[PDB]
């Protein structure tokens, strides 16, 4: 029993962890194989970073003035390319230590950990969500430009994003590891507002499975509703609508504990129009939604 | 900016994690050099462990009933002891991946973070607090044990904690790795009572200047309060009594923001006294007690 925010094991994606320098700008890099991926905006000086042209600037480097060091030991930087939002360099020796991975752009409201690392070292992992809004609520510092979010399904890792910006308002922006970004951001040094965040309810009815199975039922309640009832105090709330997908997903968890979906759904909508009341649920004094279906029943169940 | 509940990077750790068997009980075990650690309870049979008598357990057990498993490949056992609530088998192979590290004892309302393990295999990573009580309010399920918690300065591991029971209250206990428990509990089917558990004051202070560094200063006031003062608030509200040893430690927080320590007190006097009238501080709901001024100094430097 326990709940947690729990991060995947980040050994896999530390062994593929480097630095990347070009001029005087140091960031991270993800060595998979023989390339090294890592945000384009290394190539960047801050008087660049104003409004920047790719394109033109990188003409004016070549493969040596990349310089991509693992651990101690510098690699050999053979081309270098520029997709979207990253530069992939082609280094001459394969990462052997580059796990079986895969690249996966997820949707907003999945969740994946991150290893923040500065100068091509790790320093700590932590469980984030893609926001509704596409950014994601990190802890980052300058350096930390090319960190990595992933899942790991076995032996797979899943790499989903790569670290580029923060906001004015402290929020994270980032790209896919094809160098899109989620959401409508730009890698550009420019105010660039996010959209309104609104709460994720598939997540959050998750949440209050994970807390019946581990004890936690005082929100459980005598009543019931519709999905339509239910959306219409979830669009009040700013919480995302619910659909039968979502309650689809939520069929093992409701399979395990013997409440019903909508039921759930009640005693959340009682929650919301009332508040905690002074109360916790697993040690929480708001509704978290940053734990999807899949990750109560992994944690609950003990998937390594 | 940004502040999240980081955990060390789990590579180091993950390396170390073996598979113990012992007739028909599994359980993790951690190979440093030519040494497994594990619980001694994997010895027990659900028969024995209501008043196990470990010793005459041990006696009749060989190298040979220990089954040590490190992935795929099997370890040979060539000598076997008991050192408190532990087992230390000894393996004809030192562990290559087998890192820089030290054995322990932490202090209650310090943290590290937890490598959750099963058969041998990890699941997951998260940060903990040894609460005052000496519990640990971790995420646990059964075939958990010998999951070890950890520290990180640069290349050297320092193992603090090896789980070993969950209380019939739903929290976590364990040991150091030379076997001693942390607080009164035995490795024994009772029911063993955890003592109450206080709020550690001066990690509280150290989230409070963490959210200061990072926006949130709502909750600073024109109030100022004297070591005293604070600690009949304090004892009130079952938080740890602050000490001048506290305020010493909370020093290059304090110089930071410029916020004294008995400024930073006064403010948190006031959040007991009044709550957080509905707002939040990092995201929380609540007084966030599991991050030490270490911690907060570390996570806003980019410690790698
Ligand atoms: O180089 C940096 N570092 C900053 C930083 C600070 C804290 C967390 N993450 C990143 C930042 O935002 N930029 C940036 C500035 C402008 C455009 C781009 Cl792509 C990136
Ligand atoms: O073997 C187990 N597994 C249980 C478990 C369940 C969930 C989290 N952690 C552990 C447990 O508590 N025991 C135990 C039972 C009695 C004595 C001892 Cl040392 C240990």
């Amino acid at each position: 029993s326990g709940f947690r925010k729990m991060a995947f094991p980040s050994g896999k994606v530390e062994g593929c962890m480097v630095q990347v320098t070009c001029g005087t700008t140091t960031l991270n890099g993800l060595w998979l194989d023989d390339v090294v991926y890592c945000p384009r905006h290394v190539i960047c000086t801050s008087e660049d970073m104003l409004n920047p042209n790719y394109e033109d600037l990188l003409i004016r480097k070549s493969n040596h003035n990349f310089l991509v060091q693992a651990g101690n030991v510098q690699l050999r930087v053979i081309g270098h390319s520029m997709q979207n939002c990253v530069l992939k360099l082609k280094v001459d020796t394969a990462n052997p230590k580059t796990p079986k991975y895969k690249f996966v752009r997820i949707q907003p409201g999945q969740t994946f950990s991150v290893l923040a690392c500065y100068n091509g070292s790790p320093s700590g992992v932590y469980q984030c969500a893609m926001r509704p809004n596409f950014t994601i609520k990190g802890s980052f510092l300058n350096g930390s430009c090319g960190s990595v979010g992933f899942n790991i399904d076995y032996d797979c890792v899943s790499f989903c994003y790569m670290h580029h910006m923060e906001l004015p308002t402290g929020v994270h922006a980032g790209t896919d590891l094809e160098g899109n970004f989620y959401g409508p951001f730009v890698d550009r040094q420019t105010a660039q507002a996010a959209g309104t965040d609104t709460t994720i309810t598939v997540n959050v009815l998750a949440w209050l499975y994970a807390a019946v199975i581990n004890g936690d039922r005082w929100f459980l309640n005598r009543f019931t509703t519709t999905l339509n009832d239910f959306n219409l105090v979830a669009m009040k709330y700013n919480y995302e609508p619910l659909t039968q997908d979502h309650v689809d997903i939520l069929g093992p968890l409701s399979a395990q504990t013997g409440i019903a979906v909508l039921d759930m759904c009640a005693s959340l909508k009682e929650l919301l129009q009332n508040g905690m009341n002074g109360r916790t649920i697993l040690g929480s004094a708001l509704l978290e939604d940053e734990f999807t279906p899949f990750d109560v029943v992994r944690q609950c169940s003990g998937v390594t």
